[PDB]
């Protein structure tokens, strides 16, 4: 009746030697184990790597993987595949360190259909991985190739392909621009993204530096240079430099930021000197965009944790630490006053959407949704609010108490007290007009209350009224999307008791305000 | 006796009409009332305004003041004076709105000793206030002058002195540059600081725009363009554009940010495109630098609150809402890797420093300091940690458990739950190496736990090891300064029970590590 809080030792015990060419079996039943998010069968996972789509339409996810412990280290590339970015199949480890004292750090993977590399005389489905090898004294860029569709990789003969004599030089993102390969790589502790060019992915020539932009934190990491379409006009696009920083994010630890601008194949130039943060909570880092997607599609995935507590979260008794974000569709838009904005929406959820739990059109009411019978313990919800045009043209018509309150409440059935696991509060007017508060109350979680970095409360302030809100709760994760993904937050929750229900309350809304609420159970992908 | 948690209605009841030419009496005895920070006798206070030092060395603090309510509105300039920025004397209201439908928003004040303005034919001690007047439809810059040393102000005859036909155009900061006046003013919702020039403070000419720099939030506010000396070399200085943003700070609501650069009298040019945040917590906003200070002394003060909860904090039963930060001495330094850094240190605390409560040289120990006998309920502490040169040249010598833990604990004597009111945790090594955590636990405060914006936990990560930590606790406020003020945080606390003691624990420190801990009670400045 209740998901296990602890698993048998056979499920959690890690091997003392790394398995080659065999899939690692995982038990995906833990009470904190997400059912629609990727997480590794066992061990520690961080940043996504080598994200690309085959011509056969299979999505390849690789990731920083420690197969020997529940903390960072011994980095290999784990591998999982999906046709829909929700139903994941675990694959054997894809990239190994040469020995016990070296590590495979982050990188990217590209299709080389025209065999510019020379690794692929007999296939048009060749994959090239470009990644950082970490030694005690250096970080260098290395190349590996795969003829079997990205499952098994062979080291390049003349590795390494790029060194600057530094041990802070990592996370290469390779892509095709017109007539050559581009590499974005971080000179991490110099707050510089170095852009290199190559015709064959093995011989790299310096092109330009992008330095000391936006928030510095303590290091630039996981650079992504991508073309992102406009939300309102698919035919228009702009280039985006996305940079992860860790430590030293404003909320503490790790965070991503972005710069809209122009790229001409050698040089990126930001449109302005403004700093812009992607997510208004703490648990979204090291976004990578999928290479070789179908026309127009900006698809990204991120690691749904924070370096300040990722190695301490109480999920190791359930055979894992860390999960990816929902896969995201990305756009650029202009929002009122602020201008440039990175839009993030969940990638098509239809394959995991189960039956309706509640449909309601009631304004100024409270809706109670029990989902103790939803075995996934995962729900999707949508809330649309349409203010009368009177209230839109004159905001002072709105009463000070006009609000939306969403609370996730502990199960009575599966228990061990009454604190919500998660809250969302939005005010249309009053003293905190446009303020959205997202909380994981300290009282709900013994582990959370004690961890000195596990921040309880997050906020974003809208200029425009809240018109749309989409949410996914998945056992130990809440993701929310506001105003068609204009604003986005990823938040981990570790409540003592599993979530059994949610309450959605609207109050003090102007006469003629329309409210539409839909809640659906999600189907487990494991 | 224990400090009262509620005051008599005569102490908290506000008048229905604004008093002119009379000092408003305050009761400064409340359990949350700071004893070494400025707060208004009663009513609601926000941003500091018109901050300047007169030639006789008196510091003038003005502030955004609602004399009629415990929330924002009806803005006047309140006034207080000090010789030392700790012993404050309340003064009558200094600037009034012309009528019931207008408000006096933020601004600055300058000495005009050479009478460039023409207001001062018979004095060299003339003060000029330049401030935003808010009407329902416009924000315009106005001038007022004072011949009595900044206590009573007269409107300029030909007000306003600057309009752009906007209702989002405010917070002028005026200063002398070589041979002319400069005004920095915010085109708030366009994320632009407009720089204007004037020979007489009444006629303003556009010079330049500084636009879309750093964090945008929802508005640019309270610009300050100041020359800040180098911490290591007083003969060197650089210009700093300091901008407040609200709402839309990363931690929510309000925060300040800065840009080191060059100013040539017309144009400010940032040295780089980097964004830099001043304070790593939530309760420091609208910093203003004092005009006409001695030498190159950079002196600032800020409002110690956050717009997300400032109007809801549970201090109105004690006749006030909001307090200023400690006054601060400012410098520029280079810190390892990050480079440019705004240094913030408490302005000379010696006039409020009372007797020693503890001096200890013990490493790897826990010191318990009771201060239930300190009537101010305010303490200063200094913690110096010197790692051996061995640990400096090879960091892997430091054990994963090498840490500093400071907890402020509720009084047993003045009880209204055992949770600390505030914590500071620093790790030298391990999985979160260099991470400093500052917390106001939800369990300590019923009001705090319920407020959806009152964040419990804040952090900054050092590259260099922590060598110095200075702290001031003052009833409802904690300020911490790290590595000679390289990093700074201001945090409000509203514990159910007043703080009675602090514990300082060091642990796991390398052999030969020196620790020096000093704790002193502070003397109340309110007589
Ligand atoms: C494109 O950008 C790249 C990346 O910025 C440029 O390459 C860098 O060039 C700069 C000079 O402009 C180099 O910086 C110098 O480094 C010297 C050596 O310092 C190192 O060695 C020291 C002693 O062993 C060591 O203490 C130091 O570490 C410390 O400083 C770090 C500074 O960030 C700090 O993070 C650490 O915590 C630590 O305290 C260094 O490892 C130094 O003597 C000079 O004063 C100067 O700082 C960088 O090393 C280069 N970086 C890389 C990786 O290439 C390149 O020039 C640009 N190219 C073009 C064409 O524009
Ligand atoms: C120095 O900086 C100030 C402050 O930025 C600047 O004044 C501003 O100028 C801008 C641009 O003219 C003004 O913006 C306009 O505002 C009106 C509404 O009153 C809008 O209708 C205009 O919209 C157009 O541009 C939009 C851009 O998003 C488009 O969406 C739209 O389709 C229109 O084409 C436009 O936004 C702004 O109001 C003023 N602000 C103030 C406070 O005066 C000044 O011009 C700069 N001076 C110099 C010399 O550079
Ligand atoms: O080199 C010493 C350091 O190595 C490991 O941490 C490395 C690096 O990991 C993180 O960076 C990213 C992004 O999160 O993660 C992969 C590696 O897993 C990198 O390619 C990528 O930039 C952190 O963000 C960095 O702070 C850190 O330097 C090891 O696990 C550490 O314990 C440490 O010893
Ligand atoms: O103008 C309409 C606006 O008036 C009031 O809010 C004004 C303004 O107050 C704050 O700005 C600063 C800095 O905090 O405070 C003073 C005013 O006391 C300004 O000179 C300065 O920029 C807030 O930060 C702003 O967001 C706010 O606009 C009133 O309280 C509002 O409801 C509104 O009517
Ligand atoms: C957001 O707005 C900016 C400014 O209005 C847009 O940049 C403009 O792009 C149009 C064509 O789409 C040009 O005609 C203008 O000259 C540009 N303005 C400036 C000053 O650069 C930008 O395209 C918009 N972005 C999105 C995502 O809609
Ligand atoms: C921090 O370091 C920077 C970089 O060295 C210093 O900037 C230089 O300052 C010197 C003298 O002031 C100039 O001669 C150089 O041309 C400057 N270089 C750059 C790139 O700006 C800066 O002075 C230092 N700041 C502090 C506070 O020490
Ligand atoms: C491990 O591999 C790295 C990278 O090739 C190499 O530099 C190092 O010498 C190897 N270690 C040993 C002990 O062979
Ligand atoms: C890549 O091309 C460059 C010059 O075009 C050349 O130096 C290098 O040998 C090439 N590498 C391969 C493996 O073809
Ligand atoms: C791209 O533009 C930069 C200047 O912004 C220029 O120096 C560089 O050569 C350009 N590259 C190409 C290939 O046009
Ligand atoms: C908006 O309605 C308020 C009353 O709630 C009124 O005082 C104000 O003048 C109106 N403004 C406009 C733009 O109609
Ligand atoms: C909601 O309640 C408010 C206050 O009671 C009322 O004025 C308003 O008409 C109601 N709104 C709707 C949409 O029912
Ligand atoms: C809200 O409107 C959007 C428009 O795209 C629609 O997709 C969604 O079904 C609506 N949500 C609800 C709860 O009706
Ligand atoms: C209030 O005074 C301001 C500034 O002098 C003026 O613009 C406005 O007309 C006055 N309003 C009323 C209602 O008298
Ligand atoms: C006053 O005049 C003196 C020289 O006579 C000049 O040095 C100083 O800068 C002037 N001060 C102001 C504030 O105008
Ligand atoms: C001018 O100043 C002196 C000294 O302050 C004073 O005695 C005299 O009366 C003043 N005259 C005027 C016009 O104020
Ligand atoms: C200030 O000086 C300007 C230019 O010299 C002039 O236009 C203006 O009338 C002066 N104002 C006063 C009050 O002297
Ligand atoms: C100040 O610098 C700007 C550009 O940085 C220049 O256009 C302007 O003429 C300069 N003004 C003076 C007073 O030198
Ligand atoms: C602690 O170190 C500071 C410098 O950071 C020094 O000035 C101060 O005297 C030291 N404190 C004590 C009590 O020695
Ligand atoms: C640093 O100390 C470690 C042990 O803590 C030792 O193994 C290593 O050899 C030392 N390296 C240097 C810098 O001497
Ligand atoms: C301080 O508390 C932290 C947080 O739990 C702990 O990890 C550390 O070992 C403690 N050290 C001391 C000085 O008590
Ligand atoms: C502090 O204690 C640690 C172990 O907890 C010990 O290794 C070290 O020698 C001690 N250092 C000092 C300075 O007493
Ligand atoms: C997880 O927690 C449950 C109680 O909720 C225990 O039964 C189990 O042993 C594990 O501690
Ligand atoms: C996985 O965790 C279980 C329970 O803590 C252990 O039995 C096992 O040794 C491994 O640590
Ligand atoms: C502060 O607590 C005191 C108890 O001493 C009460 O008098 C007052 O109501 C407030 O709660
Ligand atoms: C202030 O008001 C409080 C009300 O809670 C009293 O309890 C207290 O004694 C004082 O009158
Ligand atoms: C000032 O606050 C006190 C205590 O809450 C009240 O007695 C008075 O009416 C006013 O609210
Ligand atoms: C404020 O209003 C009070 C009554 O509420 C009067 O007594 C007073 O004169 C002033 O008008
Ligand atoms: C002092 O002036 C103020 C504002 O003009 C008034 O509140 C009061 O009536 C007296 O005239």
């Amino acid at each position: 009746s209740c998901a296990p809080t602890s698993l048998p030792a056979s499920a959690t015990e890690l091997p003392t030697t790394v398995p080659t060419g065999t899939v690692i079996t995982g038990d995906y039943t833990g009470s904190y184990r997400p059912q629609v998010h990727y997480s590794p069968p066992k061990g520690f996972m961080n940043a996504p790597n080598g994200c690309h789509r085959d011509r056969n339409g299979t999505y390849h996810l690789y990731y920083q993987y420690n197969p020997l412990e529940y903390v960072a280290g011994n980095q290999h590339w784990g591998h999982a595949t999906s046709d829909d970015l929700y139903h994941w199949t675990n694959q054997p480890i894809a990239i190994f360190p040469p020995n016990s004292t070296s590590q495979v750090f982050s990188g990217s993977a590209v299709l080389d259909p025209n065999n510019t590399s020379g690794f692929f005389p007999n296939t048009t489905d060749g994959v090239v991985a470009v990644y950082t090898l970490n030694t005690p004294t250096l970080q260098v860029q290395e190349v590996a190739y795969s003829t079997d569709g990205g499952y098994n990789f062979t080291p390049y003969e003349n590795n390494p392909v790029l060194s600057v004599g530094s041990n802070q030089f990592r996370d290469p993102k390779v892509f095709w621009y017109e007539d050559h390969w581009v590499m974005a790589v971080a000179a991490a502790n110099d707050f510089t993204i170095e852009i290199y060019t190559s015709p064959n992915l093995t011989s790299w020539t310096f092109a330009s530096n992008f330095t000391h932009h936006g928030l510095l934190g303590l290091a630039y990491e996981c650079p992504n240079l991508v073309q992102v379409p406009f939300q309102d006009d698919p035919s228009k696009s702009a280039w985006l430099m996305y940079i992860s920083i860790n430590p030293g994010a404003p909320l503490g630890g790790s965070v991503g930021q972005y710069f809209p601008g122009d790229f001409n194949g050698t040089h990126f130039v930001a449109y302005d000197s403004a700093a812009r943060i992607a997510d208004f909570a703490k648990d979204n880092y090291a976004s990578q965009w999928f290479a070789d997607t179908e026309n127009g599609e900006s698809i990204s995935i991120a690691w749904a944790s924070n370096w300040q507590y990722t190695q301490q979260v109480p999920t190791s008794a359930q055979a894992f630490r860390s999960a990816m974000s929902l896969p995201r569709r990305n756009y650029l838009t202009n929002i009122t006053r602020l201008g440039w904005d990175l839009v993030s929406l969940p990638y098509d959820l239809s394959p995991v959407v189960g039956p309706s739990l509640l449909s309601s059109s009631e304004a100024n009411s409270t809706a109670d949704v029990d989902f103790t019978n939803v075995t996934s313990n995962a729900v999707w919800f949508s809330l649309n609010v349409t203010l009368p045009d009177a209230a839109i043209q004159n905001a002072s018509l709105i009463s000070a108490d006009a609000s939306i309150n969403i609370t996730f409440l502990p199960s009575t059935k599966c228990s061990s007290s009454d604190s919500p696991a998660a809250t969302l509060t939005y005010f249309y007017a009053g003293l905190t007009n446009g303020a959205l508060a997202l909380t994981r109350p300290a009282a709900s979680s013994s582990w959370g209350a004690e961890n000195p970095f596990f921040t309880d409360k997050f906020s974003y302030t809208l200029v425009d009224p809240l018109t749309s809100l989409v949410g996914v709760f998945d056992r130990s994760m809440l993701e929310v999307f506001v105003n068609e993904g204009a604003h986005s937050a990823t938040m981990l929750v570790f409540p003592d008791s599993p979530v059994g229900s949610m309450k959605v309350a609207t109050g003090g809304l102007p006469e003629g305000t329309q409210v539409n609420l839909q809640v659906n159970g999600l189907e487990s992908t494991w």
